[PDB]
């Protein structure tokens, strides 16, 4: 379902602290409640030297923030991604300045806007309007229904609380 | 994908402590390793009173076994509920005599064989050649590809170590 990638994407760069900004998903579903499935907040990405993508984030499990680890596999696509697991699903990075902002989404094959989520990914807590304007247009096509965006304090929160 | 369900299931009946005395998936992935996605290990059915499935189980992650807790949703038919997550899957009792086996599967919709994997749950940590009889009839349309079976001393152990 997404169409735009970031070409000559350096994954190597991509490494360090990040704060999910925003997120948005197709369904509702996916978003609204704190235990909601893609409802996950992004503590750091970690490339691995062999290119892999190791994911740090949190997210609310049985009335609780709990840290998980995700890693993406590398594949054809410098800025396509797999994540190891049930109905596979794919990690696409849209675009990113490495230093400021990182738009990416995860869908799963075989069924985009029945599963279809992506991010804004800022390096500070603080909102970037400049990236959200990237992050919106970017979606401006895709097939959104719910949208979430935090604040400093809550960005400075274990699981945007 | 699944085409044999368990006519007049009383979900109440099939609460209590259940061993994972074997497990079957369409696709070596989903079990090979310790960390593979389909690889849980059931502790116990929690049956709820409005008729929904509380599921408890355990699960490697990360270099340790992970007690983990998940909810099936009851639907229109009796032996078929929704694990509340992407991609939706459904979880099918396929038979039971509540008091010494239960065989149910895990399918994710859109995509049988690409996703798909079923246990033969038992009571006691004692392997009963009974149950496994009826768990490979079963299996025998279904389209597996790993399968895996414990021993008493493994049952007794977290994540049949
Ligand atoms: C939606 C989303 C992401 C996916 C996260 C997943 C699939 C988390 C799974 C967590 C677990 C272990 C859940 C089971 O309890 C990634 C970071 C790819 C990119 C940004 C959007
Ligand atoms: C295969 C299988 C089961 C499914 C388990 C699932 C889907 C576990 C998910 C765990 C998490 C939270 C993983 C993310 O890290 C159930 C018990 C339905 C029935 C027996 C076969």
């Amino acid at each position: 379902i997404v169409t735009q990638t970031m070409k000559g994407l350096d994954i190597q760069k991509v490494a360090g602290t990040w704060y999910s900004l925003a997120m948005a998903a197709s369904d509702i579903s996916l978003l609204d409640a704190q235990s909601a499935p893609l409802r996950v907040y992004v503590e750091e990405l970690k490339p691995t030297p062999e290119g892999d993508l190791e994911i740090l984030l949190q997210k609310w499990e049985n009335g609780e923030c709990a840290q998980k680890k995700i890693i993406a596999e590398k594949t054809k696509i410098p800025a396509v991604f797999k994540i190891d697991a049930l109905n596979e699903n794919k990690v696409l990075v849209l675009d990113t300045d490495y230093k400021k902002y990182l738009l990416f989404c995860m869908e799963n094959s075989a069924e985009p806007e029945q599963s279809l989520a992506c991010q804004c990914l800022v390096r500070t807590p603080e909102v970037d309007d400049e990236a959200l304007e990237k992050f919106d247009k970017a979606l401006k096509a895709l097939p959104m229904h719910i949208r979430l965006s935090f604040n400093p304090t809550q960005l400075e929160e274990q699981c945007h609380i």
